[PDB]
């Protein structure tokens, strides 16, 4: 039959089937307006690992990894095409013997500021129809989901 | 605009595409989340051709083809000519991409349950509710 490899067959889900549907659409709505407005292919992991670096100054690829849920071998291959883009840099670690630590360029921070700015430009224009007290249900709902 | 509300909404989808990307990394299934839903939409509409996946994925004509051609390139779908159009393609899922589907999409079905278990089905109801009004 169907391989399945650990899954269920008889798996019952009770989940709102409209609900993974409604947060891609908004997704979608959020993710055409940041790559219309920045125009370089950046996918919505890259935009993440740029905000991680640039949040947390000088962390390293065990760091990355472990944030981003991927194994060491597939982030440095993402840290490599995107210190390739001239987006990233890694410096030698001094309170080490041979370590690196990864630093946003100033092309790389300029593109993190941009799309910053496309989210909160975005999402204040998408979420401007809800009343203040539906605001705050939202944000207390997506927040329970952490 | 409630100033924690992008912060919430960016978190979440973080969380979702994370969840989705390290529960096919476990099973070993090469996949990143939109592939997933890519092999999802040419199983459910048969011979939908390479502009109306386009469409429907939000990616210009070049950015979907060349999906697609990794995805051929892995024998997971199948390109077509429309015979009533050459100049188009058609999409299929080969017995591979089928069965690559099958096993996506049980570990998808598993996976929105345990992402939104957290909240009640009144919450959840709630939640489709305001991001409705969004549209």
């Amino acid at each position: 039959g169907v391989d399945l490899g650990t899954e269920n067959l008889y798996f019952q889900s009770m989940v709102n089937p409209d609900l993974m549907p409604a947060l891609m659409a908004v997704f979608q709505h959020v993710w055409t307006r940041i790559q219309s407005e920045l125009d370089l292919d950046l996918t919505p992991p890259d935009v993440h690992v740029l905000k991680l670096i640039d949040e947390q100054r000088g962390l390293n690829l065990q760091d990355l990894g472990r944030q981003m849920c991927r194994d060491k071998a597939l982030i440095t291959r993402k840290i490599r095409e995107l210190e390739g883009r001239n987006l990233v840099r890694r410096e030698r670690n001094p309170s080490d013997q041979r370590s690196f630590q990864l630093f946003l360029t100033d092309e790389g921070l300029a593109i993190h500021q941009h799309a910053e700015a496309i989210m909160s430009r975005v999402h204040d224009e998408l979420f401007a129809p809800l009343t203040p007290v539906e605001q705050a249900t939202l944000v207390h709902l997506l927040d329970q989901c952490l």
